[PDB]
């Protein structure tokens, strides 16, 4: 580690771990259950064309009742919720589910993460 | 109220982390690929395990004559180097933008060179 | 942010992981049961005015708050993620991190202490 | 138990942001300060309300010398530049440990150079 060159690997190495390790996957879905809005890292490590514009539920069938009571909470409750296995096709996943509140007050978004664990 | 708020939070460090994230990799004199890191694995056909132990440049014959003038210049003028990514044939892939390299030197206990450490940045502009 | 000459992109990077770090950082030490202090943060000792001394004798308005949620942790022997305070250590809130450290034996003779800022 | 995961998980993320930390200042082309770091601010005698819009080398007189030899070279040579930190009086105040220093230039839509980045990066041996 005298070497400068040696100091800026290790800052490499060092960022490289500390990305990886919060790395997680992240989606909006609008209350129609499409997806307005999606991480690169959901759209590099899950399951057509792009998963931008279309329906979570029809993407992911194996877990599409859980998913939808997951957002149906959300939104009627207007809470996160933190749930404990394998939850997506990419021990286990959690998952994360906050309602986002229009200027107005309504929801019409909740937001959707995902982390390995 | 505190919903936004989360959800302000998970977007921003979403967004950090895409905009940060990279390739990396370390190989070894032979150009023996010891190291790679997520983004790497995930932006070429391999997976990790079968990378381990092979050779960059047989790994990658179209991007071999680019890279190793690249990771020998680092092993004989002894430093870093930061650049574009010069040769047509791109190692990893985007997703007009382009891409820069660095090579970085890893010096052994007794001062020579025995790793490099590869990191590929995407830019968008 | 005119990103087509390399060295905008450089510092577009170290801005970013600047702005990263600011976010992530919190404060952390660890206590034992004698309340006394076996670890701490760059990030804590640089925001607060520490190894070996109590963690009540150095933070008197918070003393008898700080008690509770370190004795709560080693008891249930199980986490207390909170806010509530008011008498915390130096509106913006502190949420407060508590985690029991079971030792070999599995008897908790440690706890750490997680602070948080929010905007 | 879950417990030790958690706690060996809070002191590894807090020992990575200890370790990646770094001083971090823009400056304009006439010195003048423009942002700062809260890591940079905890670590000189100012705060960063005080520096701003005031320049480096009247706020660390003893440095500018050197600190205007880096700024001057990054807004001649068009070029970032790094090097570990080469004069006896150090900027900031942190086994032999020493500080590495980053100029990186920024180019305005016309071309110029009208900012430049500062990073002060410390390295520990031994």
């Amino acid at each position: 580690l005298y070497f400068q060159s040696n100091a800026m690997a290790k800052s490499r190495l060092l960022l490289s771990e500390l990305l990886d390790q919060l790395s997680f996957a992240l989606c909006i879905v609008r209350n129609d259950y499409v997806i307005v809005k999606v991480n690169e890292y959901f759209e590099s490590r899950v399951i057509g064309e792009t998963m931008q514009g279309k329906n979570i539920l029809e993407l992911f069938p194996e877990s599409a009742d859980y998913l939808k009571r997951k957002i149906d909470t959300a939104l009627v409750i207007e809470s996160s919720s933190f749930s404990s296995e394998q939850k997506p096709h990419l021990m286990y996943q959690n998952l994360e589910v906050i309602p986002i509140h229009s200027e107005d007050g309504t929801i019409e978004h909740v937001c959707l993460c995902v982390y390995d664990v």
